[PDB]
RNA sequence: AGAUGAGACGCGUUUUAGAGCUAGAAAUAGCAAGUUAAAAUAAGGCUAGUCCGUUAUCAACUUGAAAAAGUGGCACCGAGUCGGUGCUU
DNA sequence: ACGTTTGTACTCCAGCG
DNA sequence: GCTGGAGTACAAACGT
């Protein structure tokens, strides 16, 4: 009844690999007993395989569409809206008008009333559109002229008005502070200046109306605008601001010297995230900054659309559309003309052909204003006299249409103004609108504000309003109905994020004076200061940090560290930088904004306003509409004046910070009796930052995390994986984890397991650091030898470049080419530091003799000040210097091997502890007498440098595209390691094992002499002979023990022996979890109407061979179905065994009753009872082995896979990296010899594909081009084969058909579309192991 | 680092309306023009709201309205997708 | 037996700023 | 971008 076995685990996004081993690390292969209806019942099958499934989908597409939802049914509202205020009068004057407007859609055959909606007949419609080509010239004569007008024209241009209505980004009427080019133009310039404050522009002369605004190419404009500036240049950074409000697309790279390319673009729709990683590479203070150059565009390209004689008309959005009309006829016909004299002969092919981007596909085509100016260029250069074309060209003037992409940047009241002006002209004639101008208006700049949300009656998920009364909410009783401060309060307690640490508390904002001194202390007290005479840089003392934060940051913002001494010791402390930058990157932005604010730095200086501060922050911050916003400063307004209330109106602060106010100022160490904050105000002797308190031991911190963190997720395990941090990728892999480990847990007798193994699945810029350093040195590498430093990105040509072409310990140079005169020594060896900081370059020198150590004494006073002079050109790491000084600081003491040793166990991401926590919570349900846990599973949880380290060291090779076996490789391996790692060392458990208990202390367990774990590396107990430093090898004991107990552990001859065989084992049980598709319905393209019948009707009476519609529908699952079908003239009843796939439409419509559906699909005399429904992935059983995956009603997949034997996997590894091999050269060169001795292996492997695709994949034409291909590429280098080759396995592989390329000559993909083979196979119903199984043999069913 | 949520614009697409002219019986040719608007924008659902409809969850069989629970012997020798031997059921 | 109705090989396509 | 839908040309398979 005891079984003594453990479960290994590898988790991935797309995979669960889980093995079960038992004491002797060999896994065991039990018979299974399969049902349905078949012969057979009985399968012996390896309890080892993997998981595969489909990766989770995040709900932001689902978002966004239900926001397009919102608005098209708040569109259609306000349309209807203006309909019912119109519809007495309009009955008057037509009284089935809004019939026919509504049913304008429809065939002439399917009209009920006259083709012609405005005016329903013929002469006054072409009347009409004669007299008013667009609607922008009715609108026009509408504000213009004084004469009684139909009202049908008025509900026109009022409805067009009303549906496209622009934007809301500009808070109250237009005015000239907040509209004009130049204002706008002088706030970015001050923005520029008060960011910087040193070498500033200054801008009183200009005239950016003059320059911006002129009808000039966008680059000329630029050029003119520099052209006034002296001191800035036009790839400087406020020339780039100035390309980038002008609508160019201007690189930031060079403006703020990040490597990394930095093209940012306004047009883009990547614009939002784009800025956000640039100012996450550049600092946040550039914000405010880059959206005034936004606010800059949106003013220029506004005055670019209206660019009419305001005082001549007062409607100058229509005037401006009559402008672009003119001058589209105008450039029309002379454009006709010309390419009448002048090229004849293209044009039917400019004119005519909708398939090419010439104007006929620019008007009537699916051709761009891009395409169109691109194809419409060349003809133009061509020909003579079309300067004046080409200017228009270069300004994106050029038949220009009225509805375009960039009529965005137009703000509601140009609209609304438009409308009141209609208001007043017509108001007279009609008495209506004279009762209802407000209404309309209101109508019209209606907005839902951010905090209201869906107005909703109780069935929603997203909504959280209340109400006064019960009733209807139109926009007119809005504030009457609308409870909006009981719905503010709903949004803020219900949208504000919870914080990581404490699920119940709630996080800052991220402009908060809390984390904003948090954050200024935290980079703060890690900063040292070096004054007069003192061998030692002591951090910052916490009552001078203070003072020096209070006197220079709370003074001069972002403060420079070399300023900072030059005010703190050379001038505060009179005695004339450590542990910090150039300068001091955190600062109190939001302190001196609002001190600019409300001049008066004793209120934000004192304490006590802490609270009335704390809620401005957050009142601006998560709040943006005005009313509500001065609604709550209203109860901070006593205090306060009425000019600052105006600009903290105008101040929008935006962001969140990831830390709680509890975990700040309210955590209390009761032994102590100070907080995080009085901690990083002032510790002592420590000033250790904010991870060092949350990550000690003999403080409270520790405790006060992990019990607040206990009951702050669900009882249930779905509530616990759902509010846990992460993507939901790794959450639908965390609960096949799960479900996983319970099926495991039952198929072994119900027997717990021991453990349970976890693992979680995880050159310009060196040229850029190259070429920094060797112009700090001023070396020869890019003078006298050649600059190639964006090529080099072999480790060799890194250290060369990194080492300036001088070896690390050698005090002499190296040549670059004889790269095999010098060689690579790691700092540290067996930490497995295979890092570049690690990795010298030594020529000559062996270390100079050591054990541990990387430098001698004599090797320190060698590379001491060179090492020094590196690292001052930035070339040497303080990690990479520490270690090479590490002999003159001791050598290497037992401390850092305490580092060491943690450094390769402790994991640190917290989903690993996370999953650990459900899997211990779910397997340990037991207490004790005093209601302690009983652990009876050792949840183990490592990294992925073990395993990467044990596959490289003993050859247990992986190559990820022969198959899938490699999940549940790494699955078993995973189990075989850290269950050695605890055989082992079994007090090492509080390091890694969940739980925290008998904590111990490495810094003595390491024991620092001969005769626990000595040397610098905590998986050493493998190797059976490690080496040494300097040239020198060192046995090891065959058997390995435990120190204390006597347990052989490590037996090296039979253990290698049993992984070679596990892992060379050919059937581990591959699973692809079968899943019901759900999302669109189709296509979301809507094209023509066809003749043919797939095509979807996008309503009910809307026939698509008339009306167009949707293609490719998504089918959920298919169902078998047998029954007798029309056969023949003669009423037939032939009896048809068939498979059909099921749409989600047809999903609901199906499984609402599947029996009447069936027979209106077609189908009579069906069998009820035989209904076999069949999702995606379904696995199928054929002839000889074949299995194949359902994709479809009509599209297999493949189902085998490949089982390769271990020496092919091993020789496709070795002869793949033949250039990389980064080892001793004498490995190097034996690894060499072995795979020029061996090279048939790529015979023998086209001979195990060839026999493997002739038996289970049958694509015969690729397999032939395959063949010949490979004898084409004989004559070919091994290494260059080999990549090709292993290229060459996506034709065998486990899946989808996909296309490869295998050297020159690309595979097309053979697909299997034909299910008729499916009917006549096995059907398999497999578990979410595959352990347990159901075959049905569908020939003897009906 | 990473989930979720709220408010809005601008296009795009599809049908229809913007009478096309001259010569030949036709096939066709030559010529003129073109920029806009309406409606829909997942079919639709009922609890009829200026809501909701693409996230998450899902092998089979037996109970249960659902929720949920329950259903499959063990050792040894081997290995081309798992096979064989023995004990007991 | 004549002639009309299903399997293979290939290409193109997919709402977005 | 991946991978299933759809169209088309063409021959094989077969129903009348």
């Amino acid at each position: 009844m005891d079984k003594k076995y453990s479960i290994g685990l590898d988790i991935g996004t797309n995979s669960v690999g889980w093995a079960v081993i038992t004491d002797e690390y060999k896994v065991p292969s039990k018979k299974f007993k399969v049902l349905g209806n078949t012969d057979r019942h009985s399968i012996k099958k390896n309890l080892i395989g993997a998981l595969l499934f489909d990766s989770g989908e995040t709900a932001e597409a689902t978002r966004l569409k239900r926001t397009a939802r919102r608005r098209y049914t708040r569109r259609k509202n306000r349309i209807c809206y203006l309909q019912e205020i119109f519809s007495n009068e309009m009955a008057k004057v037509d009284d089935s008008f809004f019939h026919r407007l509504e049913e304008s859609f429809l065939v002439e055959e399917d009209k009920k009333h006259e083709r012609h909606p405005i005016f329903g007949n013929i002469v006054d419609e072409v009347a009409y559109h004669e007299k008013y080509p667009t609607i922008y010239h009715l609108r026009k004569k509408l504000v213009d002229s004084t004469d009684k007008a139909d009202l049908r024209l008025i509900y026109l241009a009022l409805a067009h008005m009303i549906k496209f209505r622009g934007h809301f980004l500009i808070e109250g009427d237009l005015n000239p502070d907040n509209s004009d080019v130049d204002k706008l133009f002088i706030q970015l310039v001050q923005t520029y200046n008060q960011l910087f404050e040193e070498n500033p522009i200054n801008a009183s002369g200009v005239d950016a109306k003059a320059i911006l605004s002129a009808r000039l190419s966008k680059s000329r404009r630029l050029e003119n605008l520099i052209a006034q500036l002296p001191g800035e240049k036009k790839n400087g950074l406020f020339g780039n601001l100035i390309a980038l409000s002008l609508g160019l697309t201007p690189n930031f790279k060079s403006n703020f010297d990040l490597a990394e390319d930095a093209k940012l673009q306004l047009s883009k729709d990547t614009y939002d995230d784009d800025l956000d990683n640039l100012l996450a590479q550049i600092g946040d203070q550039y914000a405010d900054l880059f959206l005034a150059a936004k606010n800059l565009s949106d003013a220029i390209l506004l005055s670019d659309i209206l660019r009419v004689n305001t005082e001549i008309t007062k409607a100058p959005l229509s005037a401006s559309m009559i402008k672009r009309y003119d001058e589209h006829h105008q450039d029309l016909t002379l454009l006709k003309a010309l390419v009448r004299q002048q090229l004849p002969e293209k044009y039917k092919e400019i004119f005519f052909d909708q398939s090419k981007n010439g104007y006929a596909g620019y008007i009537d085509g699916g051709a761009s204003q891009e395409e169109f100016y691109k194809f419409i260029k060349p003809i133009l250069e061509k020909m003579d006299g079309t300067e004046e074309l080409l200017v228009k060209l270069n300004r994106e003037d050029l038949l220009r249409k009225q509805r375009t992409f960039d009529n965005g940047s137009i703000p509601h009241q140009i609209h609304l103004g438009e409308l009141h002006a209609i208001l007043r002209r017509q108001e007279d004639f009609y008495p209506f609108l004279k009762d209802n101008r407000e209404k309309i208006e209101k109508i019209l700049t209606f907005r839902i504000p951010y905090y209201v949300g869906p107005l909703a009656r109780g069935n929603s998920r997203f909504a959280w309003m209340t109400r006064k009364s019960e009733e209807t909410i139109t926009p007119w009783n809005f504030e009457e109905v609308v409870d909006k401060g009981a719905s503010a309060q709903s949004f803020i307690e219900r949208m504000t994020n919870f914080d990581k640490n404490l699920p119940n508390e709630k996080v800052l904002p991220k402009h908060s004076l809390l984390y904003e001194y948090f954050t200024v202390y935290n980079e703060l007290t890690k900063v040292k200061y070096v004054t007069e005479g003192m061998r030692k840089p002591a951090f910052l003392s916490g009552e001078q940090k203070k003072a020096i934060v209070d006197l220079l940051f709370k003074t001069n913002r972002k403060v420079t560290v070399k300023q900072l001494k030059e005010d703190y010791f050379k001038k505060i402390e009179c005695f004339d930088i450590s542990g910090v930058e150039d300068r001091f990157n955190a600062s109190l932005g939001t302190y001196h904004d609002l001190l600019k604010i409300i001049k008066d730095k004793d209120f934000l200086d004192n304490e006590e306003n802490e609270d009335i501060l704390e809620d401005i922050v957050l009142t601006l911050t998560l709040f943006e509409d005005r009313e509500m916003i001065e609604e709550r400063l209203k109860t901070y307004a006593h205090l306060f004046d009425d000019k600052v209330m105006k600009q903290l109106k105008r101040r929008r602060y935006t962001g969140w910070g990831r830390l709680s106010r509890k975990l700040i100022n309210g955590i209390r160490d009761k032994q102590s009796g100070k907080t995080i904050l009085d901690f990083l105000k002032s510790d002592g002797f420590a000033n250790r930052n904010f991870m060092q308190l949350i990550h000690d031991d003999s403080l409270t911190f520790k405790e006060d995390i992990q019990k607040a963190q206990v009951s702050g997720q669900g009882d249930s395990l779905h509530e616990h994986i759902a509010n846990l941090a992460g993507s939901p990728a790794i959450k639908k892999g965390i609960l096949q984890t799960v479900k996983v480990v319970d099926e495991l847990v039952k198929v072994m007798g119900r027997h717990k397991p021991e453990n349970i193994v976890i693992e979680m699945a995880r050159s310009r810029e060196r040229m850029k650091r190259i070429e920094e350093g060797i112009k700090e040195l001023g070396s020869q590498i890019l003078k006298e030898h050649p600059v190639e430093n964006t090529q080099l990105q072999n480790e060799k040509l890194y250290l060369y470049y990194l080492q300036n072409g001088r070896d690390m310990y050698v005090d002499q140079e190296l040549d670059i080419n004889r790269l095999s005169d010098y060689d690579v020594d790691h700092i540290v060896p067996q930490l497995k530091d295979d890092s570049i900081d690690n990795k010298v370059l030594t020529r000559s020198d062996k270390n100079r003799g050591k054990s541990d150590n990387v430098p001698s004494e004599e090797v320190v006073k060698k590379m001491k000040n060179y090492w020094r002079q590196l690292l001052n050109a930035k070339l040497i790491t303080q990690r990479k210097f520490d270690n090479l000084t590490k002999a003159e600081r001791g050598g290497l003491s037992e401390l850092d091997k305490a580092g060491f040793i943690k450094r390769q166990l402790v994991e640190t991401r917290q989903i690993t502890k996370h999953v650990a926590q459900i899997l211990d919570s779910r397997m340990n349900t037991k207490y004790d007498e005093n209601d302690k846990l009983i652990r009876e599973v050792k949840v183990i949880t490592l990294k992925s440098k073990l395993v990467s380290d044990f596959r490289k060291d003993f050859q247990f090779y992986k190559v990820r595209e022969i198959n899938n076996y490699h999940h549940a490789h790494d699955a078993y391996l995973n189990a075989v390691v850290g269950t050695a790692l605890i055989k082992k060392y079994p007090k090492l458990e509080s390091e890694f094992v969940y739980g925290d208990y008998k904590v111990y202390d490495v810094r003595k367990m390491i024991a620092k002499s001969e005769q626990y774990f000595f040397y610098s590396n905590i998986m050493n107990f493998f190797k059976t002979e490690i080496t040494l430093a300097n040239g020198e090898i060192r046995k090891r004991p065959l058997i390995e023990t435990n120190g204390e107990t006597g347990e052989i552990v490590w037996d090296k001859g039979r253990d290698f022996a049993t992984v070679r065989k596990v892992l060379s084992m050919p059937q581990v049980n591959i699973v692809k979890k079968t899943e019901v598709q759900t999302g669109g319905f189709s296509k979301e393209s809507i094209l023509p109407k066809r003749n043919s019948d797939k095509l979807i009707a996008r309503k009910k009476d809307w026939d698509p061979k008339k009306y167009g519609g949707f293609d490719s529908p998504t089918v959920a699952y298919s169902v078998l179905v047998v029954a007798k079908v029309e056969k023949g003239k003669s009423k037939k009843l032939k009896s048809v065994k068939e498979l059909l796939g099921i749409t989600i439409m047809e999903r609901s419509s199906f499984e609402k009753n599947p029996i009447d559906f069936l027979e209106a699909k077609g189908y009579k005399e069906v069998k009820k009872d035989l209904i076999i429904k069949l999702p995606k992935y379904s696995l199928f059983e054929l002839e000889n082995g074949r299995k194949r995956m359902l994709a479809s009603a009509g599209e297999l997949q493949k189902g085998n896979e490949l089982a390769l034997p271990s020496k092919y996997v091993n020789f496709l590894y070795l002869a793949s990296h033949y250039e990389k091999l980064k080892g001793s050269p004498e490995d190097n060169e034996q690894k060499q010899l072995f795979v020029e001795q061996h090279k048939h292996y790529l015979d023998e492997i086209i001979e195990q594909i060839s026999e493997f695709s002739k038996r289970v994949i049958l694509a015969d034409a690729n397999l032939d081009k395959v063949l010949s291909a490979y004898n084409k590429h004989r004559d070919k280098p091994i290494r260059e084969q080999a990549e090709n080759i292993i290229h060459l396995f996506t034709l065998t592989n486990l899946g989808a058909p996909a296309a490869f390329k295998y050297f020159d000559t690309t595979i097309d993909r053979k697909r299997y579309t034909s299910t008729k083979e499916v009917l006549d196979a096995t059907l398999i119903h497999q578990s979410i192991t595959g352990l347990y199984e159901t075959r049905i043999d569908l020939s003897q069913l009906g």
